[PDB]
C-alpha cells in the first residue's frame, strides 16, 4: 500500500570528498524503468569531477522482473569518465540482483558490502 | 563520516509515480556547484504531466547563506502539484526557504511522513 518502489541519485560530500550516490528500492517493472532512468541519466550526464566514486545503497532493493531492461541499464558519467570505485551495498543475505547490478557500472574497482560504514570508509580512504 | 548534500528521484507508491528529493547537512557554496547541474538535468527529464514532489528535509541542517542555494529555483520542463516538505525542525528556520525553490500549487510542512505522503498522493 504503502511501500515505494524506484531510485534516486545524488551526489553527497564526506571529509572534503564528493561521491556519487545511487539508492534503488522495492520491485521495479518495464514501466519503472521507462519513467525512471531518463532521470538517472540526465542527472549522470551532469556530474563532472576529477575522480569520482559512487555509494550504491540497495539493501531496500526487491529486484526486477526476468529478462528486464533494468539487466542493460547502463549508467555512465559527463565525460565518459569510469568511476574510480563502487561500493554496493546490500544485506547479509544474497539477493536476485547481486551478480547483475554490478554491470550498471565501469569501474576501477566494485566492492560489495553488508555495513554503510565500511562501505564509506572505502570510498573515502 | 557526515553526509552532506542532495538527491533526486522518482518514486512509485502503488500506481502513482512522484519526484522524491532528500537534502542532508549543511550546504556550501562548493556543493552547490557540484550538486544543482545533476540536479537540474535530472529535472529536466521528468515528463510526467501531473506530478508532485516530496522533500525530505528531516536530515537538513542547514546551508551557507551567502551561497547560491538562497537563490535557486527548481523547476519543470511544466509545474508540480504538490510538494510536501518533511522536517523535525521550526517551520521559519529553513523549510519556507526550500519550499520557496519551487512553484507549485500547493506547498506544506508536515512532521510526519505517512501524512506527507498521503497528503500527496490525494
Amino acid at each position: 500500500d504503502m511501500k515505494k518502489h524506484g531510485l534516486s541519485i545524488g551526489i553527497n560530500r564526506i571529509e572534503s570528498v564528493f561521491f556519487v550516490t545511487l539508492k534503488a528500492i522495492g520491485t521495479l517493472t518495464h514501466e519503472d524503468y521507462l519513467v525512471i532512468t531518463p532521470m538517472l541519466e540526465g542527472a549522470l550526464s551532469q556530474v563532472d569531477q576529477p575522480k569520482v566514486s559512487l555509494f550504491l545503497d540497495a539493501t531496500e532493493l526487491d529486484g526486477w522482473d526476468l529478462r528486464a531492461a533494468w539487466d542493460d541499464l547502463k549508467l555512465g558519467l559527463k565525460h565518459k569518465s569510469e568511476f574510480e570505485r563502487v561500493a554496493i551495498l546490500g544485506n547479509k543475505d544474497w539477493q536476485e540482483w547481486a551478480a547483475k547490478i554490478g554491470s550498471w557500472f565501469i569501474a576501477g574497482e566494485i566492492k560489495y558490502f553488508e555495513d554503510e560504514d565500511d562501505a564509506l570508509k572505502w570510498l573515502r580512504y
